[PDB]
């Protein structure tokens, strides 16, 4: 009931009691592990509520105060008489860096309690959510300096009026499938890509087209927005000692920000909350443009450096990828974007679990997740036994809304 | 009940229903996974469910499920035990056991190979000098100058748990590691405590970088005897690069025999403490882990030094660099010298080929994928973008404590 978790490189062990919170379920039982699989009423809502305001009170040392005893009557009430609750300002934002806070699946949580909270509660249209959009995009931005920013939408009701952006990141680039067979831009993207097409965007049919928003307000059919390029901060890949390198003609946008996720708070379900934060180097380098399913681009990088292609053990590839991943990382840095490198994030997020266990008594960590794609054993994550479990507030994922939605 | 599992670089789905034989437990429940967790006797009552269950899967792997020799054999099986407590393996169950073991073995990447497995008997083994003698034979066998086989060696089974037989070694051969007044370490940090063991029993410290340890063998419950293997039977490579002539005078080498010795052999309830098995390596095995993890050679300073790479901020990648040159030298260099070893695109290429036929003919394949995807190049090797699904099936190799922490000395 008390769990250790060892780290085999400096032999520290932690002791791990946060764990005895975890309410919901891991998709493993006692017969079958499935840490590598990616996705494993009044009555419901009152417990949920209740655990919620319990460590929240206790978080600003006032559990079992009058104050405390007053908001639970006060939310039960609520509940009773509308059949849900509105969370004050304070509590929404408290719930925001808790489910940061608790995203096992996250290597940069050092940062959790530095959100900029904006609250979109009060919105209503698609026009709207596209004005708060630009603002977190503007902001969070910030001329490269990037600062982390969550921007919640209205919470869901009777589930027929949800708010969605259907846009996986607010920046991403389209994917159209060519005559030919091949794919022109990110393959990822392609369906939404059509969809994007046949709700009315005129696509340029390029390489690297950020593609329009897809808002949704109130269950509504969802409308178009091209975010204003001037808020777009992209970066030109150039590498420092390969001269060829842009000419390869590779650039990526600055400002990571998922849209796609629903954040649970005391149980009420937040289905529109794009969250920015900005890139470990190996996101783009190694998974946006070496992935084969991606750019995929490692065989025009090895070609111009005149690597033996001829036999796997030449390393060729792993040659290839060391180059692109330094591209990224110099010309981010050349331009004043904020970036961070594999070793610094995860020596980072070791010293935030140190700090969590100590102040917290542990911290969920996905270790499939928070070990970096390139070169996993010479950082310290590696070595680092992690207990995995789901505490709340969460971030959780949802479907994709062309599925759900009745138009 | 039916399991999916998801390749998101193929979209080829599979579906586990081997699962469902599974006993043994994991170590996660409904509400904590502990799937990154390094380590998450028996009575007459446990052991006829345990050979029955073990002899059902072997009279079914040869057609002969419920025929007179299966009902035969469990008959015997069933007096032998309740008579003596225990009972013996043919060599053909044994034989079956040991591979299943192998392929059963969910850590391991390189079970495509498991039905080319040469077992040898030491069961008639009953002196730490025949068990000298049968560990010479297995290197011997297994190295084949360079052309490695797969081998394992399978001493006599524990008994009362008074008599084990052992193999103190962690590996059969492996590099001494000395720890210094000024506190540094000479040779291999990871073998420091047992290079102190080797030294109070007797051998004599050649106190060198590559010192080949000594065997130290346990057999039947005795004090262990310390054994120097014949160097001649110790294959090893020279480590050199392709194009940095410098890198030779690293004074790098690496031996071509892996071969680990410290683990236990579970088959039908019965427990074969000492059974070192050997294959071949994969090249990040040395060149990542044992050459450039913190707490083993550690060479990634002297060498992105000799590259002259920018070393002022990690976000150079100077260790991802000089991490590359490194298993490039290891691969080059046995493959110069035609001793066998697989580079790790290969070898996950075909795990991946392996795990889709298990699914076919088997019904599953358990795999462990914090364990089979390579320390290095992680995303650009197809085993990263494989849902996997870990249990234990039996017969399986399991972890056994060290025997230094358990052993009653004799004196
Ligand atoms: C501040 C800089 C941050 C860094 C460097 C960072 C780093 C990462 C990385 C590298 C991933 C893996 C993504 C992937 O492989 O697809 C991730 C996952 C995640 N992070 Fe962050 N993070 C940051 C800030 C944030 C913020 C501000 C939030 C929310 C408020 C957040 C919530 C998450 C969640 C929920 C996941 C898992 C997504 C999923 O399961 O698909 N992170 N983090
Ligand atoms: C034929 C060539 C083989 C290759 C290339 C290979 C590859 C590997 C590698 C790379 C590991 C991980 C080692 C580590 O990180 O510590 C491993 C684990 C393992 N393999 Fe193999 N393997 C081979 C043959 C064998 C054989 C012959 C057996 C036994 C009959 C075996 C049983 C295991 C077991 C039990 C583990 C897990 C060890 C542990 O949990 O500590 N493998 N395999
Ligand atoms: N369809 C897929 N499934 C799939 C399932 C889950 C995800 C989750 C990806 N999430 C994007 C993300 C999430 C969190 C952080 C980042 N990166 C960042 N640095 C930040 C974003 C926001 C704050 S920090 C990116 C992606 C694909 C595939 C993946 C690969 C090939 S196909
Ligand atoms: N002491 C540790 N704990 C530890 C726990 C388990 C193991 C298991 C190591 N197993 C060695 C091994 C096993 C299986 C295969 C290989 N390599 C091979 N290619 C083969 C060996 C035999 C047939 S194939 C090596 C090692 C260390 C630490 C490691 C790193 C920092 S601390
Ligand atoms: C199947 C496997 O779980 C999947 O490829 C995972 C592995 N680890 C990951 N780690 C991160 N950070 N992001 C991912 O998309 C994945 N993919
Ligand atoms: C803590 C973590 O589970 C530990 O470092 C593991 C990770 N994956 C591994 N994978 C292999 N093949 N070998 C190892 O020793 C390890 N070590
Ligand atoms: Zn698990």
């Amino acid at each position: 009931r008390f769990l250790k978790v060892k780290n085999w490189e400096t032999d520290v062990v932690l002791t791990d009691t946060l764990h005895l919170k975890s309410t919901l379920e891991t998709g493993c039982t006692e017969h079958i592990c499935m840490g590598s699989i990616m996705l494993p009423t009044k009555d419901q809502l009152f417990p949920l509520a209740k655990e919620f305001l319990d460590q929240y009170y206790s978080s600003i040392k006032r559990f079992g105060s009058k104050a405390h005893m007053d908001r639970l009557e006060e939310v039960n009430k609520e509940i009773e008489s509308t059949s849900t609750y509105q969370l004050k300002d304070t509590e929404l934002i408290y719930g925001a860096k808790h489910a940061w806070r608790n995203a096992s699946r996250c290597v940069g949580r050092i940062q959790w309690s530095k959100l900029q909270v904006f609250d979109a509660r009060d919105c209503t249209t698609a026009h709207g959510m596209f004005n708060y959009i630009c603002n977190h995009v503007k902001y969070a931005t910030n001329k490269g300096n990037l600062r982390s920013a969550i921007t919640i939408f209205p919470q869901r009701t009777d589930g027929k009026h949800d708010f969605r952006v259907w846009n996986s990141q607010l920046i991403r680039y389209a994917g159209y499938k060519q005559p030919d067979g091949s794919t022109l831009g990110d393959p990822a993207n392609v369906q939404f890509t059509e969809i994007c097409i046949q709700q009315g965007w005129k696509a340029p049919r390029g390489r690297f087209d950020v593609l329009p928003l897809l808002l949704q307000a109130n269950g509504n059919d969802p409308e178009l927005f091209q975010i204003p390029p001037e808020l777009v901060l992209e970066v030109p890949i150039r590498h420092p000692k390969f001269d060829w390198f842009k000419d390869l003609g590779l650039k990526w946008y600055g400002l990571p920000a998922v849209s796609n996720m629903l954040l649970e708070i005391g149980g009420l379900e937040f289905s529109a909350c794009p969250f920015s934060g900005w890139y470990m180097g190996t996101e783009i380098g190694v998974r946006d443009y070496c992935d084969n399913s991606r750019y995929n681009i490692l065989e025009e990088v090895a070609k111009k450096m005149d690597l033996d292609m001829r036999k796997t053990s030449s390393l060729w590839k792993d040659q290839a990828l060391v180059e692109i991943n330094i591209a990224v990382l110099y010309s981010f840095q050349s331009d004043k974007v904020t970036i961070v490198d594999h070793h610094s994030a995860t020596e980072s997020f070791i010293k935030h679990m140190e700090n969590e266990y100590r102040c917290r008594g542990g911290c969920p960590a996905d270790w499939v997740w928070i070990v970096p794609p390139m070169s996993g054993s010479i950082t310290p994550v590696f070595h680092q036994e992690m207990l995995n479990y789901r505490l709340t507030p969460s971030f959780e994922y949802q479907p994709d809304p062309w599925n759900t939605h009745v138009w």
